[PDB]
């Protein structure tokens, strides 16, 4: 966000479960985020479910999603999750991380297409057999800042029928807007990633997180709520 | 629409409780309503909190709120709750039910300008008269819950005579839980309580998000007990619940 900060301190709570990751903590006000790890916080990773995010954005721009009252309804076909196997909406899709939807709205909006909006968005980058898209988590907490001060290339009502969507816990006090991401499991020689990025609005202000992870086993895919949950309880949020 | 229908039914849970209330249900996808009494269904109550809906959208359409990140300062004037003392959001005003900040509002809004959109919105029998920001909580206007829900289906598919991006801005404001399965929007209310003859009304209206379905609800009951009231949350519940909603 400009400049970048190291709280070493953090890393007690990764340590605590093994963990690589990075954490990045954003308040609004600041303009400067805060971390644990400097060089892992602008490395770029594989956005996974975390890109259904500009996907859904596009998809609204692009008229391939109508409005935010569209359901996407299964066509008979089995897919590879049973949760996928029923109707949905945006806010559906989203959260039980329906891959077959967002590839439908990825297909009719084209290669081409996504990528200028992704180039406008400025969403990762790209690097010769493919170059999959990877994203860092400064990057992540710099894309949902836009998102949420309404300040991307698309209208805000498609701003704002995304972000709704995006709503993961609420309470009189504070409003959480998240999105999770998971690649994969992996080795140890070469890990999957999972993600956790968002946003609290708690008070009259907001603090915007990017939380990634190597993991190589299946049971601590849990951990990518718990670490980010323990640092921001701490810190003083929640 | 289609229809309503009183399920007797559910009466249950009031006699339980000796609470003559209403609640208003209504499936979307199937274009109709079910009740405990048609006849206090329609029947117009003081809206109190629950009006600050409305007042949010006029608010927003004037100009008076800039948008959903404007921050309505506390100017170190004491206030009847600890809760309003503090800077607010949006949605933080709509949560603690921020009394003055919405009296603000309406103020900078305007008798004429109230009565404007509050036309445009149907809302309740529309009369406002009295004191230029009293009609929510003891003042003129009333509302019944048939027109609540009426209104908050209006506000879901956003065809008020208000622009989307507003009405999309209020109805994250009214977010009160959200699950993997379902998302809630709603609105507590509350005049106040004591009889003297007349006791006092209480609402909940929202509406909720479950799978590719959606309910619209409005209840309100009568109070002369400051205590039977977590049974404004509560029994709508329970109905729902049952119902097979949450
Ligand atoms: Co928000
Ligand atoms: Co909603």
């Amino acid at each position: 966000m400009g400049s970048i900060t190291e709280n070493t301190s953090w890393n007690k709570e990764f340590s605590a479960e093994a963990v690589n990751g990075v954490f990045v903590l954003c308040k609004s006000s600041s303009k400067s985020c805060a971390t644990n790890d400097l060089a892992r916080a602008s490395k770029e990773y594989l956005p996974a479910s975390t890109f259904k995010i500009p996907n859904a954005i596009i998809g609204l721009e692009t008229g391939v999603i109508k409005n935010e009252h569209q359901v996407f309804k299964w066509d008979g076909k089995p897919r590879a999750m049973k949760q996928w196997e029923r109707d949905l909406t945006l806010r559906g899709a989203i959260q039980v991380s329906a891959v077959p939807v967002f590839q439908q709205i990825a297909r009719e909006v084209g290669e081409v297409r996504m990528q200028k909006y992704l180039k406008k968005f400025s969403y990762g980058n790209q690097n010769g057999l493919e170059g999959q898209l990877r994203i860092s988590a400064v990057n992540q907490v710099e894309f949902l800042e836009s998102l949420y001060l309404n300040k991307l290339s698309a209208s805000k009502e498609n701003q704002l029928i995304v972000k709704e969507a995006l709503v993961t816990e609420a309470a009189p006090e504070y409003l959480v807007h998240s999105k999770t991401g998971f690649s994969g499991v992996g080795t140890e020689s070469n890990p999957g990633v999972a993600w956790w990025v968002g946003w609290v609005e708690k008070e009259t202000e907001v603090y915007f997180f990017a939380f990634n992870m190597d993991i190589d086993n299946e049971s601590k895919l849990p951990l990518r709520k718990s670490i980010p949950t323990k640092i921001m309880e701490s810190e003083g949020i929640i």
